[PDB]
């Protein structure tokens, strides 16, 4: 549940937080907005951990898994085993034109999966955010929250309540330290994604954002909404439901913003000393 009556913590034992000393000296660890960026030191998973147990909280993790995508399954469900939201309840939603291809994977117990089947360029494009915004009433009625993560990619460490809040999006791996011009946002005017040269807070990834369920079934709708009308319009936004998912975002500010650790490419981009953990990467 969220929102319900909330009983007391029991007591704990744990390092007392000091005023005068900072977690992090070294990043931005709230917006503007007075959202919390996450980052490793910012949080106490126990107390987290506590608050979100008491609550009964369910998770949903969806991803798409498409023609030869199936393949990535095995290693994203089985690290997402070792690594996201142990000790809660999690159901993925697995949405595939293969149900076959999905390989069988030994769950955890407080844990569920399902596949679900799936049927131009330009619908496969809307897919991800048509299907989240489909699948309406069985989220409402199954979980309390909803991550929405791409499928080529691994969990290295934890992954956890942390991230939980009515809407979140994930600091763009490559981008984090640009200024907003560099932003790969849309600029054409004619797209519903434009955003100005002057506007925007971050870039934020396509690949791992969430929220409450309604907060996630807003955005995907709105996201929707916005590439039909581009694709009446005639006009592709240039990083696709991305551009408009940062859109959304730049309009909609999300509640935590989760730092590059939670969506990084070491291939691309090392291990660079800002980044303490790894904790979901791309598949090389």
């Amino acid at each position: 549940a969220i929102g319900e009556f909330m009983v007391s913590l029991p007591r704990m034992v744990y390092p007392q937080p000091k005023v005068l000393t900072p977690c992090r000296k070294d990043v931005l660890v709230v917006t503007p907005w007075l959202a919390p960026i996450v980052w490793e030191g910012t949080f106490n998973i126990d107390i987290l951990n506590e608050q979100f147990r008491l609550q009964n909280t369910t998770i949903g993790l969806t991803v798409f898994a498409i023609k030869k995508y199936v393949a990535f399954l095995k290693l994203f469900l089985e690290t997402a085993e070792k690594h996201f939201m142990v000790g809660h309840r999690v159901h993925y939603y697995v949405f595939t034109d293969q149900p076959a291809a999905v390989p069988r994977v030994t769950l955890g117990t407080g844990r569920q999966l399902s596949v679900l089947e799936v049927r131009r360029w330009q619908d496969v494009s809307m897919r991800r955010m048509e299907m989240i915004s489909f699948c309406e009433r069985r989220f409402l009625s199954e979980v309390d929250y909803l991550v929405c993560v791409d499928v080529d990619m691994e969990f290295r460490d934890h992954v956890g309540v942390e991230i939980l809040t009515p809407l979140f999006g994930t600091l763009h791996p490559g981008f984090y330290g640009s200024s907003r011009e560099a932003f790969t946002y849309e600029r054409r005017p004619q797209s519903q994604a434009y955003i100005p040269k002057d506007e925007g807070d971050f870039y934020y990834l396509g690949g791992f954002f969430g929220g409450s369920v309604q907060e996630v079934q807003r955005l995907t709708r709105a996201c929707h909404q916005a590439m039909m009308v581009d694709q009446a319009n005639g006009i592709e936004a240039v990083w696709h439901d991305e551009s408009h998912l940062n859109k959304y975002l730049l309009r909609h500010k999300p509640t935590k913003v989760l730092s590059p650790e939670y969506l990084w490419d070491q291939q691309l981009l090392g291990w660079p000393a800002v980044l303490r953990k790894l904790r979901f990467t791309a598949v090389p």
